[PDB]
């Protein structure tokens, strides 16, 4: 009955405000005492087995459950409008548990759809945790599916040329195999997968849900079946989520969508100043003219979003110095931060990525932050004119 | 030149007192700008390698290299005396690592010796990281390795029952397969595995490294090509240890000799008494007469520890009698706390572990804390009577 | 040069950048080694007396100087543009130091506007400090000034009936004697009193400038001569901000101007529902046609701000009946933060006030915080209609 | 009935092992909802007339009440086998508070015995706080009370001299006034001033209690009247403990009797090869044969401590230089943490003291830590033979 920009604010905060506190608490604790030898070992049982702790139940051990953890993943649970939600240290960790729980299931095949993160693309293509993956297009998902298939990983808007694809076609050629959407660039605010029926929502929590460039968070909102199985990798892999790390993902989703709404309209405007410059001859921004044909805006996504890819027309040599000529725009890896940042992908993001997968050397990707759209247009137009 | 108690206290500490502050910096930022598109670019392919960081040269994302977690990284491989070390969230993500880095390097089969912790235990058991296993007992190490073994996993004294296992023996028996030494229960106070020969030696932070039961955490001290397999794994599965967990892990160890030594104190006089009392059959205690044949004792491990186990008389009854009648002594699972836990092994720690492998049912693990002998004594003697 | 929300994301922010560093980092270190004798002695008397720290200087210890502090400090004075700035645990503590600088200088003697917050009001009425007090009126400032006198204290808009105070015609009125100007519910993003000559500003950055009630502060921006003495004080009375509380004061000032703007729009549309409701007699809201007769609404504010008090036509039971029926909206004290509060300012902010200077038994104070208008509105109204 | 050993890690962890959670949670919580107008106006009013929050009541906001720091009073509380106990952000904060608890009582004079440590002798000498004083001996101390004194401020080991004071004489001279004893050095380990007859007993947690240099705290330990004073001091000039302050002084009295006496025999021996080095004329440590004539080792302190001070036969020069040629031992302020530091007192600690009451300029302090004392002892005797 609430909107999201409510739900954003009071989201995971149950039973606090009855409690007499404002805030959820940081507890530090690695151990979890038990009341008695059988309830301490059926709690221990239920979460080793990847089940949600039960009301009145002893925790055990932090790598079996976490209360903090706990309260971020069914806050953003609540903004997907996902069953559950679980959280782990960082992006790629949720990328790890969700491939190795298809493989544990007897499905190890992956049919997955690029431009993808460079680390996701790096880590199905060497098959580390015994994955075997299949390189599809959009149209051609259908085909590319076999027995062995357990998993369909695509993202939208991609990173970083920010291709965009649509869920629910994708949905209906992925059949009775479950879709992984990556909604890390949209956040809840702009694209709800799950509404389209994707079975799994992954984020990389470190980028937008933190907002501030100081909490490395991975996070997949899901169904209960595939909440168990990755709470099951989770407690014997343990690449746990810090309490205070959780603390603070959980406090930017407070202001996600202030910060978000911001962002987007200094993307907006920038995008439009960007491409009347003569030193670059392609803008990729969702919300210009002709960059939707398909009409995802308005029925997948609710916006343009924060990031912004361009193509130099001076190739490498004026990507490169694009960026070495920012000043107040800071050259660095990681998106959604309060400030602005720029980088060139193919040097770092997708640097481990196969040299035929690897995006244009002339492609330069941007994170617009919360500051003032002439002040960073002034400093982008400068570094432009420098070359 | 510095004697052990010194390295603990100023291990990690290198530079501080150069820039004028006394404890590490805690810093959380997510990203680390760089120079320029060629420094940024190698420094990337230098830590994605698995490479350490070179002086002077941008951290560029925290999944790459985190500083607070290098100091203390550096901290431990100076008390093991080891030339690296790699962190990560928790014991399990060590070993996790540990056993992707064998897959990857095409060796998937591990041959373990038990008792193991009861994770450590289960992951090997279920394969799920690609891996099979050979349990094999102390002498025939060298009949179980096969032409695809990775690693040889040994524990000393062993989780719960404080097996203890000859690492010259077990070393010379491996041969040219490298040998991986879980020492949490001994820590570097007590027990060097790399004096013996281990190629990797593990350590579940979480317990004693820490000491506060606040902060967990995971680390492997190891050579040089083992580092860098470990870095590459946590370069791109993502299990890493939160910024504020290494400082409290690296915090702890400049009290970790003190500690210890107050605890084991504790435990030598405890088992002693424990041994005494008409309810308990067997106590399992290295310090206790008889339970030393081999002369592991000054050889090996350096002093008898602060972990006692034991048999109960009356079996499962009388232990969960006894662990359920204890006030002070608190039933939970973790160790090398400043308190004093009980718990039993088949229901909890050691309760994925299959049937066949799993300790006895009238076993009892206890962790000594920093609490007056004579106050845990009284507890645990009255809760034995409680039955 | 740069514009007001430009300089809230990167204000205090220099020299990180550079170091390869995204965010400051948080130095719990207590002391700052010194290189010798000569130069840390003199660094303690530097700052001791008052002084800020020399690039290149030890620190001695926390008591003396703060890094994390002082980012936080620097930050603030720029978004002031004030010369420097002091902080303090709480607001109180800044209220208090700036009342023992004025005591120590010779000048006890304080002339205060009402209304004020209840703590700074009941910590005047006390004289706790040593400080005596002459409650004037806006116009009758002149003349309460005493030889004595060493502060005029004004708040604009007022806690809890947001009564507003022309800056320009007290600085007027006061001449040689310093103004201190508590500017914690308007904020550097709707008022500077440094451009209409008040010689310090107070802030609680509890409220607003931290913006998650998760950080309690307090900052007095002002010339170099008071934050000398405010330091003085500081150094000899401890009421130290904590590093980590700094840290998350300096990070909520990054989205300050994003959550006013926000805030403040729905408090705007608010403050027009509820006075059309017949259970509310009177709302005061500066936004609000007639509420601002001498125009300070764009010569001084640029804002209606994000606070809302109102008069309830049933009185004390009405008021009552009012806050215990709120359930999205909150009964609690504090303002400023992502959620919305509701209060009785006569039963607790302003409780410790003298029974003659106590605000009204039927008005309630409203913090507006970031949810959506339409599911304020609708709590609100319920509210109201359950009396 | 426990030993004060046990007490020190079980000390205010009462009902966490009940609600099963291992150690104590860190709310950053500012605001705490309240359930009605009635029940938050009763809380406020008794918190804010300085009572302990009842249970089962809001804590309404943290200048009022703390749970964390009140977890932190109480285990402090048990150890010094006081009332009740109020912590502040400092030693000097909480010094302050009392100070002012005097004034408004209508006591402001002092009759305080030196030596004392730099900060609380300059702010007595100062009267910042309206405080008169009479600097007494420990034999005039009767002579000196007026019926306006309101405290006798005593300390022993005195900081830096290590001079000791008979604390049943000084409660026997002061009769009906109350003794506020600084036990920072010896801490409750060593030294229960209150079994003495001591009203008051102040320490600086920063030092000891915290213990590993990275949490700055003080707090009061005494009975319900004082108590009392003290919080309503705190909660209207608002010096607090950080919510994570607060945490970190907690955890370090868990292991405050394994540093002390770990540190204590370090010192004793080193105070032995110190005293026989020639460049060192006097060493002043109680435990020293000569320095302790009225017997109170063993009646009153039961240890000779951490800290030791000593006079250089050269004066200032030699001083200096044996400060300035340490490298393992830091030439810093601070005391009782887990590394060796070394300072001049006249030119840092003691440096805003009188000149005829300030320590002589050939005498150097230094805090003993938890390093081997070989490593200690050969880094001082290089230092002394670089001369
Ligand atoms: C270097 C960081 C960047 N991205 C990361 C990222 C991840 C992986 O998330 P962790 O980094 O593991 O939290 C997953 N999915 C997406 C769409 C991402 O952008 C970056 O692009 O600049
Ligand atoms: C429940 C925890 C206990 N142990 C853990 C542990 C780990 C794994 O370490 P993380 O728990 O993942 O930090 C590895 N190796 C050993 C010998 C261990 O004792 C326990 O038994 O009490
Ligand atoms: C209970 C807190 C509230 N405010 C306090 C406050 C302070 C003092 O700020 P510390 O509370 O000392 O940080 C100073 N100045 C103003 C205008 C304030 O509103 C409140 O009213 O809800
Ligand atoms: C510079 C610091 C030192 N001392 C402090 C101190 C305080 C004052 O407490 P904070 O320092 O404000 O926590 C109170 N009481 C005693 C006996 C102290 O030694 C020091 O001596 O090295």
């Amino acid at each position: 009955s609430l909107h999201p920009e409510t739900l954003m604010v009071h989201g995971g905060m149950k039973g606090l405000t009855e409690a007499g506190v404002h805030v959820p608490a940081i507890d530090l604790s690695t151990t979890n005492p038990v009341n008695d030898v059988a309830t301490g070992g059926d709690s221990y049982e239920w979460l080793a087995t990847g089940h949600t702790l039960k009301d009145g139940d002893s925790a055990v051990y932090q790598r079996l459950w976490q209360p903090g953890v706990a309260r971020f993943e069914t806050a953003l649970a609540g903004l997907e409008h996902a069953e559950e939600a679980v959280a782990f240290a960082t992006g790629m960790a949720a990328m790890t548990a969700a491939l190795l729980a298809a493989v544990s299931a007897g499905t190890p095949h992956i049919v997955a759809v690029r431009p993808l993160y460079g680390g996701s693309d790096h880590l199905l293509e060497t098959g580390l945790l015994g994955t075997t993956v299949t390189w599809a297009k959009e149209a051609d998902i259908a085909s590319a599916i076999q027995d062995d298939t357990g998993l369909v990983i695509v993202e939208t808007p991609a990173n970083p040329s920010l291709d965009l694809v649509d869920l629910d076609s994708v949905v209906s050629a992925a059949g009775n195999v479950p879709v992984l959407v990556d909604n890390t660039f949209c956040t809840p605010v702009l694209q709800q997968p799950i509404s389209h029926g994707a079975a799994l929502v992954l984020h990389s929590a470190t980028q937008y849900l933190g907002g501030h460039g100081d909490a490395m968070g991975g996070i997949i909102a899901t169904n209960a079946d595939w909440a168990m199985r990755l709470r099951q990798v989770r407690a014997i892999t343990g690449a746990l989520l810090h309490p205070m790390g959780a603390y603070l993902l959980h406090r930017g989703l407070r202001t996600l969508a202030v910060r978000m709404r911001a962002a987007q309209t200094t993307a907006g405007e920038l995008a439009e100043r960007l491409d009347a410059h003569p030193a670059i001859s392609v803008v990729h921004y969702p919300g210009l003219k002709g960059q939707d044909p398909r009409g995802l805006l308005g029925r997948q996504m609710s916006g343009g979003g924060a990031m912004i890819a361009m193509e130099l027309a001076g190739g490498f040599d004026a990507a490169r110095s694009f960026v070495e000529h920012c000043n107040l725009v800071v050259h660095a890896v990681s998106l959604g931060g309060a400030d602005t940042l720029i980088q060139h992908p193919a040097s770092l993001t997708h640097r481990p990525v196969a040299a035929t997968a690897k995006p244009g050397d002339g492609l330069i990707r941007l994170s617009v932050g919360l500051e003032h759209v002439d002040d960073l247009a002034d400093d982008l137009i400068a570094a432009l004119d420098a070359s």
